[PDB]
DNA sequence: TTGACTCTCTTAA
DNA sequence: GAGAGTCA
DNA sequence: TTGACTCTCTTAA
DNA sequence: GAGAGTCA
C-alpha cells in the first residue's frame, strides 16, 4: 500500500504465508572441496500456491492484496524489500537467489541488487572457494566451472596481436 | 554448400579487412592487482564500416560475401569460427570476447562457447587473479567485485532458518 | 555484387 | 528478471 | 475479495 | 548473443 504500517503490513503476511510452504533441504558446494545445507520454502508447483499468490509464468509467481478496497500486486520475490529503494546508480533493483532455487520464497535466501549482479552469483566460486560479494554468497553459483569452449582465439594469417 | 577451401577464402578476407580497422590499445585490469594491455582492432561507429560489413543493430554487424553469385551472410564475429562445431552440450556456440569490447573484431580475443560460458566471463576474476576457464581470458571481467547489493537477506518475524 | 539501412528473434536472469 | 489483464 | 489462469515486457550477452 | 529483407 501507501504507508509505511501498511507495507510492512504486507511484508508481514507475505512472510506468515511463505512461513508455511514446504520446507526443502538442499545440499549445495560452497567452493574449496566443501559442501554446506540450505532450507529452501518452496512454492507449490501447482495451485494452490498460498493465500495471496498465483502463477503469471512457468517460474513467475505473484503476491496480490487488496488495501484500502484497492488491489496491490508485486513480484513475488520482491515483498522482503518493499522498504528499500527500487533502483541503484540507475539500474533496476531485482529479486536475486543466493540458493538459486526459483520456487524459493525464503528471504534469508534472497537479496536485492542489479540484475547484472543478480546474474553474476550464477558463476561465483562460492562462499569457500573465493567469493567476494559484500553480500555473500550462500553457495557456489551453479554454472561456475572451466566451460565448455569449442574454438579459443586464433588467426590464420599474421595481421593481429594480442 | 559452400566447400571448406571457400569458407577458409572468407575467413582470410575477412581477417585482410579486420586487420586494417582501427588498432586501438587498451590497458586493463588482469586480476591479482596486475594491468597488462590488450590492442582491439575496432570496427568503426558509424559507416563505411570496412569491405563486406553493414550494421543491422547498435552494437551489432555482420559480413557479407557473394559467391557464385549467391549471397551469404554471418554475424560479423562469427566469421574466425566458421571451421568449427556451432553448437556443444546442445548448446549454440556463440563469439565471446575476451576483450570485453563489443566493437573489437581481433580474433585473438575472441572465442566459441555457449552463451551461458559466454556471458560468465563478465564476472571472472581473471588470468591473474583466478581465472579457472580452461580456454583462458585475457582480462579480469569488467563486471568482477563486490557488487553494489542494496538490501541482503533478513526477516521481520521468525519464521525462517536458513 | 555491395553498401547502408530496415526488421524481429534467442537466452536466462 | 518484471509488468498487467481476464474471468470466476 | 481471492484464486487461477492469460498476455507481453526488460536486460545484456 | 543472432538471422533475414529492401533498394538502387
Ligand atoms: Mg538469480
Ligand atoms: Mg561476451
Ligand atoms: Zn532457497
Ligand atoms: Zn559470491
Ligand atoms: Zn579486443
Ligand atoms: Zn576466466
Amino acid at each position: 500500500a501507501l504507508t509505511n504500517a501498511q507495507i510492512l503490513a504486507v511484508i508481514d503476511s507475505w512472510e506468515e504465508t511463505v512461513g508455511q510452504f514446504p520446507v526443502i533441504t538442499h545440499h549445495v558446494p560452497l567452493g574449496g572441496g566443501l559442501q554446506g545445507t540450505l532450507h529452501c520454502y518452496e512454492i507449490p508447483l501447482a495451485a494452490p500456491y498460498g493465500v495471496g499468490f498465483a502463477k503469471n509464468g512457468p517460474t513467475r509467481w505473484q503476491y496480490k492484496r487488496t488495501i484500502n478496497q484497492v488491489v496491490h500486486r508485486w513480484g513475488s520475490h520482491t515483498v522482503p524489500f518493499l522498504l528499500e529503494p527500487d533502483n541503484i546508480n540507475g539500474k533496476t533493483c531485482t529479486a536475486s537467489h543466493l540458493c538459486h532455487n526459483t520456487r524459493c520464497h525464503n528471504p534469508l535466501h534472497l537479496c536485492w541488487e542489479s540484475l547484472d549482479d543478480n546474474k553474476g552469483r550464477n558463476w561465483c566460486p562460492g562462499p569457500n572457494g573465493g567469493c567476494v560479494h559484500a553480500v555473500v554468497c550462500l553457495r557456489q553459483g551453479p554454472l561456475y566451472g572451466p566451460g565448455a569452449t569449442v574454438a579459443g582465439p586464433q588467426q590464420r594469417g599474421s595481421h593481429f596481436v594480442v
